[PDB]
């Protein structure tokens, strides 16, 4: 009930007392460890609205004041009445804010107060939702000085009528299989590729073609919109030292930015809520770039470098993966686009668990995916005990809507 | 109830039932999980429903579950608890149960091998000079110069917890740790408290940086006395770097024997505290984790400044190509050698057949992702994209207290 933490590099002992207000269930037992599973009504909301209001009064230290229990009474009258409710601005900005400090998966946690939250629950068209994600994306990559932001559309109603970014994130690459048998650009997004070819896309079928924005207003039918060009920041991709590396072609997109999330508040499901902040380099390098279904490159870049590839134990998979990293985040900070390296972002995360054990009394934490996907040991985090739980408001995962979705 | 993993780079589907025959509990609840949490007499009562469990488990695996000579065994168990309040196990029952507990051991990459074990019965042990006798031979057997074969060692077992058969090393060999006054470590870092121990003891320091530590031994509950290795015993491998010239003037070595001598062995009820195993090593345990653990021998910092790579920003990857080096060399010094050393490439392939092997004639494989995943390059290895059940079967090795701490001196 009052739980320790260690790190076992430094022997700060931690105790959590926060988890103590966990909500949801985790997928462990007692009798099974789940923690590497990638995914695993008025009487319901009321409930839903009281934890989350006493909270944001609380943080706002008004507990237990007049304005604390008015808002609780007009709330309640809402959903008696309407069977819903509406957040005020404030109450969004807060739920937006502790939605991504309670991201247990999330290493950029350190930043979770400077988010930019801009409420587009106005919005009734795909055109209105493709106006807003473009101030979003002009917004959020400032010229290369990324910023924090996530753009709200209007919430889940009857479930028939919900506002859904059809992609995964707002910037991505397409996908092609081929007759020669091979995938074309990126693997990971064929499917959805196809669905945009299908919707009425002119694919320019080349190994880096953004993908148009594929938006769902009200339940409807998606539409497809190209992003002006002008507003995709690129990164070409060249070396400190290797000559012949740029002439690989690589090239990547500076704003990482989730679109298929659904965002809940105090009961309210907001299934349209990209999200932006900016990449820890391992992301692309080790990755979309070396992943075996990804851009899958290892093996072309190992034998540019004339490695010896005759046996695994020459390490020279890991040695070509330590290079294309390093000339990742050399061409971000060379072209000035905000990125993070991965000594840096865990070193910042540990110094935000410190901060969370004393400001709230522990910090939701996923050791599976905090821990980046190279050289995890010689990373603060990996030494470090975490204890995952779950808080809301969160960000939840939701089903494609082309699973869904009615046409 | 059923229960499906998924490889997401192969997207491979395995369905687990074996979770079904865990009864121990993992440290999580519905409402937490624990999965990075580093650390997790009997009644006779509590003991027969282990020793029956254990015995249908033993006799399922022979083909003899429900025969003549199984229930003859169930009654023969049964009788002599009830009287002598414990009871011993055969040697099949014994080599059976210790290939179990490797086979269970859900943070072990190695087990592949587990069915290759050779098990040595130190039951008739009962001082410390007879078990540094068992340990040499043990030691010696598992050597084989150079082409090193599993093996595991067994003491007697748990009686009244007043008479333990202890073993105070973490591992048979291992480094001296030294903290100097100036409040810097000469030798290995984690060894320290131990060294000290050992110093106390009588040992006679040679305070160098790779010295190898005598043997603690403790016999039937008595105070534990110091025996030091053959040193013809204990191989060691000089490290170099097939083309870093000025690697081996770093001056560091690694012995070739991982040999764990701190663990429990649980069988049928029984508590063997006792149970030295060797294997080989994954290279990286050697090359990530003992040379570069800021904890450690934290070699980094040195051989950055000898590849003369950019050490003024983190960003320039100083750290991870360092590490890279250090690694090859392991491997490459090992090879060179003839001494078994597997990288982690090939040691966590291997792990991914023998637990596809698994679900299909075992109904699964309990699997810690936390341990699996080796320390370096986590997703260019197979496993990063395994999702894995962890929960605890018995037979099983298990943590138990260091010694120092829980034993009475007699003096
Ligand atoms: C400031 C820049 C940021 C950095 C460097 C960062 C870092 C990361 C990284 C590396 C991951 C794992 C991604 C993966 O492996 O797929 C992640 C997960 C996450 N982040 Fe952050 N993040 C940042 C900003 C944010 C912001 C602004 C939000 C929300 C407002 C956020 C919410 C999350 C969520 C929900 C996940 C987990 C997604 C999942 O479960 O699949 N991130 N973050
Ligand atoms: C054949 C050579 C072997 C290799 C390459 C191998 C590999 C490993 C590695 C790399 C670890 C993680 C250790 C750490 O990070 O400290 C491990 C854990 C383990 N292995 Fe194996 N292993 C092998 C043989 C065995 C044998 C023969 C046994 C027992 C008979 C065994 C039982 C275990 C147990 C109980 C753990 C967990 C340690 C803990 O919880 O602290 N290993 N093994
Ligand atoms: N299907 C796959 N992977 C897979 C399947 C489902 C979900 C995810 C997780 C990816 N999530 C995208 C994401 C989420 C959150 C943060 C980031 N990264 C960022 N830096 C930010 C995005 C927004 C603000 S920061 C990326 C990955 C695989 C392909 C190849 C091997 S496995
Ligand atoms: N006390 C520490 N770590 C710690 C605390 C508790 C347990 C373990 C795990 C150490 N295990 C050694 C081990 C265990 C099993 C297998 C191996 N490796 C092998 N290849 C074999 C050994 C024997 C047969 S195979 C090593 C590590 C720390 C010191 C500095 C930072 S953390
Ligand atoms: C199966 C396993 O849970 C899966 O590979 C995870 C491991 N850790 C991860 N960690 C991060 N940050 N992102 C990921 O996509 C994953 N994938
Ligand atoms: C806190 C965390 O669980 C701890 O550092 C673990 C992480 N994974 C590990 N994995 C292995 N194989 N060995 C280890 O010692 C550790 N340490
Ligand atoms: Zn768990």
């Amino acid at each position: 009930r009052f739980l320790k933490v260690k790190n076992w590099e430094t022997d700060v002992v931690l105790t959590d007392t926060l988890h103590l207000k966990s909500t949801l269930e985790t997928g462990c037992t007692e009798h099974i460890c789940m923690g590497s599973i990638m995914l695993p009504t008025k009487d319901q909301l009321f409930p839903l609205a009281k934890e989350f209001l006493d909270q944001y009064y609380s943080s706002i230290k008004r507990f237990g004041s007049k304005a604390h229990m008015d808002r609780l009474e007009e709330v309640n009258k809402e959903i008696e009445s309407t069977s819903t409710y509406q957040l005020k601005d404030t109450e969004l900005i807060y739920g937006a804010k502790h939605a991504w400090r309670n991201a247990s998966r999330c290493v950029g946690r350190i930043q979770w107060s400077k988010l930019q939250v801009f409420d587009a629950r106005d919005c009734t068209t795909a055109h209105g939702m493709f106006n807003y994600i473009c101030n979003h994306v002009k917004y959020a990559t400032n010229k290369g000085n990324l910023r924090s932001a996530i753009t709200i559309f209007p919430q889940r109603t009857d479930g028939k009528h919900d506002f859904r970014v059809w992609n995964s994130q707002l910037i991505r690459y397409a996908g092609y299989k081929q007759p020669d048998g091979s995938t074309l650009g990126d693997p990971a997004n064929v499917q959805f590729t196809e669905i945009c070819i299908q919707q009425g896309w002119k694919a320019p079928r080349g190994r880096f073609d953004v993908l148009p924005l594929l938006l769902q207003a009200n339940g409807n039918d998606p539409e497809l919109f190209q992003i002006p060009p002008e507003l995709v920041l690129e990164v070409p991709i060249r070396h400190p030292k290797f000559d012949w590396f740029k002439d690989l072609g690589l090239k990547w997109y500076g704003l990482p930015a989730v679109s298929n999330m659904l965002l809940e508040i105090g009961g309210l499901e907001f299934s349209a809520c990209p999200f932006s902040g900016w990449y820890m380099g391992t992301e692309i390098g080790v990755r979309d770039y070396c992943d075996n279904s990804r851009y899958n490159i290892l093996e072309e870049v190992a034998k540019k470098m004339d490695l010896d590839m005759r046996k695994t134990s020459s390490l020279w998979k890991d040695q070509a993966l330590v290079e294309i990293n390093i000339a990742v985040l050399y061409s971000f900070q060379s072209d000035k686009v905000t990125i993070v390296d991965h000594h840096s972002a865990t070193e910042s995360f540990i110094k935000h668990m410190e901060n969370e054990y004393r400001c709230r009394g522990g910090c939701p934490a996923d050791w599976v995916w905090i821990v980046p996907p190279m050289s995890g040991s010689i990373t603060p985090v990996f030494h470090q005990e975490m204890l995952n739980y779950r808080l809301t408001p969160s960000f939840e995962y939701q089903p494609d809507p082309w699973n869904t979705h009615v046409w």
